[PDB]
């Protein structure tokens, strides 16, 4: 079983508990205390390979620490979400990236960008602008529903390919 440390990062109100959630327990949960930060593991096969997935789903108030600076560098993988009807949440994208490099000190980090709540209509961010930042940044760009599950397991297990690229 080979050890893969992932991090759920992004605005209140995207949708990081609703997709860890998803991805471990199979339901989608409509209310989780927008406070509670927490660790979830799980023991799923991605491309044959047997994994533990170890997933911090981030909560609480912006508030910078060297011990919040050491477990957030203990991620070897960023899941970098917004929703796709609060751009808000997409523009904060960039400085999520840039507390990832900061405290990795590198700038090749395993991420992924994740536009949720793509089962909404009321759309503000749209697929183009999404994948014109990922092509920028050099990330995969993938749209998700934590309420129907589209592109859940994908959003995490391309996380997870992203981790093996980077350490060959
Ligand atoms: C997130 C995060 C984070 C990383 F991804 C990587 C390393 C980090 C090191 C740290 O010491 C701290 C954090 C961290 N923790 C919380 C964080 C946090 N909160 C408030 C909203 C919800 C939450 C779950 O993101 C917790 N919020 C922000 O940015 C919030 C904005 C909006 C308000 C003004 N902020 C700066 C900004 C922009 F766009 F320039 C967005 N960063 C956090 C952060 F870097 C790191
Ligand atoms: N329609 C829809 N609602 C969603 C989706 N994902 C989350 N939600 C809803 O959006 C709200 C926020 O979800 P939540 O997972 O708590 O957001 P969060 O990013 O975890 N916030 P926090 O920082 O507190 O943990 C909840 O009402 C949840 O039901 C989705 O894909 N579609």
């Amino acid at each position: 079983m080979t050890e893969y440390k992932l991090v759920v990062v992004g605005a209140d109100g995207v949708g990081k508990s609703a997709l860890t959630i998803q991805l471990i327990q199979n339901h989608f949960v409509d209310e989780y205390d927008p406070t509670i930060e927490d660790s979830y593991r799980k023991q799923v096969v991605i491309d044959g390979e047997t994994c533990l997935l170890d997933i911090l789903d981030t909560a609480g108030q912006e508030e910078y620490s060297a011990m919040r600076d050491q477990y957030m560098r203990t991620g070897e993988g960023f899941l970098c979400v917004f929703a796709i009807n609060n751009t808000k949440s997409f523009e904060d994208i960039h400085h999520y990236r840039e507390q990832i490099k900061r405290v990795k000190d590198s700038e090749d980090v395993p991420m992924v960008l994740v536009g949720n709540k793509c089962d909404l209509p009321s759309r503000t961010v749209d697929t183009k602008q999404a994948q014109d930042l990922a092509r920028s940044y050099g990330i995969p760009f993938i749209e998700t529903s934590a309420k129907t599950r589209q592109g859940v397991d994908d959003a995490f297990y391309t996380l997870v390919r992203e981790i093996r690229k980077h350490k060959e």
